[PDB]
């Protein structure tokens, strides 16, 4: 406890650098933008004007589309993340 | 101590739809933050557009917080 609680605290701040990770997902080549963070907080939703006009549904199913990409794009954000932490050595040897 | 293996699992499949605007726009995701459905009442497509971005991430983030809110007790 000066040798095992600095594994929880050190975890504790590597949750907080992966929560502050963002990317941003699209569909329709951009017509949706979603930007969410690496604790999966949506940060921005950006929809392009020519989706208001008609279609509802269409302009629903692009979001879904949109988060999800932004979904799988945080899930290689994350990967890569714990890739360059383990590989840095970055925890206390142990 | 550990049950994680399920019930990070149980979350993972399970379902919640986070709403904003009263209702206005509701999005339903899985724990697993697979989102499977996206509702948009048709009042916002008028005007409001910037108003609709903005409950549209609010719709988001409230089905994220009934995902978090779930595991934090179980």
């Amino acid at each position: 406890m000066k040798q095992a609680q600095q594994m929880q605290e050190k975890m504790q701040k590597m949750q907080e650098e992966i929560a502050q990770l963002e990317v941003t997902g699209e569909s329709g080549a951009g017509l949706v933008k979603v930007t969410i963070n690496g604790a999966h907080n949506c940060r921005r939703v950006e929809i392009d004007p020519s989706l208001l006009e008609d279609d509802k549904e269409m302009l629903e199913d692009l979001v879904a589309a949109a988060f999800n990409d932004a979904a799988r794009r945080i899930e290689e954000t994350q990967k890569e993340k714990m890739a360059s932490v383990s590989s840095g050595m970055q925890l206390p040897p142990g």
